[PDB]
């Protein structure tokens, strides 16, 4: 996240980290055994990290739990990166307390101008390099589609809108993948792509989760 703030630890109880020997994207949970994430952070023999703050020092309150299967959404497409979006069942039901806790799916897709919260792990720097020892959060309006359109030019389909910043300054970045955008409750988005970090006119743009609720709901009541 460049030019976000701490976000203080387990404020965000829904976050989670995709680690393989290290964090390489984030997640949600939104059941007591099932995450969602980005389609292009699969990778086999994934451990989930959950009641993660200082993903660099254990501190107790955490839990690790290694995923069962990861179902990608049939209609991901890699050279587009439209449907960014899979579902990651943990091998054990989480804990869920104060500190974890699962995130609602939305009802109803969110309009542009609804100021949401990002959040992850990942670089805090335009340019340089520099991934953060604490979770990072960042608020950011969802961007009408026309300007999301002209900053990326045929490259936006129905199933990804753009949020943060068209001056750039603020925005997600490498590491924030597969991370949650909550607007005021839900998750309404999945962090997805973006041309470099923090540019003008060149927004983060995210996976449109309020297009898949079915999808989600019905790959959970058939695995
Ligand atoms: C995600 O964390 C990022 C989020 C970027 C948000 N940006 C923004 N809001 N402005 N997503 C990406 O990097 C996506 C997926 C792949 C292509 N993406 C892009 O945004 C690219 N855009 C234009 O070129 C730029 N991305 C990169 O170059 C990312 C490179 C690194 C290193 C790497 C890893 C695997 C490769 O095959 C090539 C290069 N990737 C990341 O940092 C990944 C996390 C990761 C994945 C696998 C292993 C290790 C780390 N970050 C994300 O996917």
């Amino acid at each position: 996240i460049v030019g976000g703030y701490t976000c203080g630890a387990n404020t965000v109880p829904y976050q989670v980290s995709l680690n393989s020997g290290y964090h390489f994207c984030g997640g949600s949970l939104i059941n007591s055994q099932w995450v969602v994430s980005a389609a292009h952070c699969y990778k086999s023999g994934i451990q989930v990290r959950l009641g993660e703050d200082n993903i660099n020092v254990v501190e107790g309150n955490e839990q690790f739990i290694s995923a069962s299967k990861s179902i990608v959404h049939p209609s991901y497409n890699s050279n587009t990166l439209n449907n960014d979006i899979m579902l990651i069942k943990l091998k054990s039901a989480a804990s869920l307390n104060s500190r974890v806790a699962s995130i609602s799916l939305p009802t109803s897709c969110a309009s542009a101008g609804t100021q949401c919260l990002i959040s992850g792990w990942g670089n805090t720097k335009s340019s340089g390099t520099s991934y953060p020892d604490v979770l990072k959060c960042l608020k950011a309006p969802i961007l009408s589609d026309s300007s999301c359109k002209s900053a990326y030019p045929g490259q936006i389909t129905s199933n990804m809108f753009c949020a943060g910043y068209l001056e750039g300054g603020k925005d997600s970045c490498q590491g924030d993948s597969g991370g949650p955008v909550v607007c005021s409750g839900k998750l309404q988005g999945i962090v997805s792509w973006g041309s470099g970090c923090a540019q003008k006119n060149k927004p983060g743009v995210y996976t449109k989760v309020c297009n898949y609720v079915s999808w989600i709901k019905q790959t959970i009541a058939s695995n």
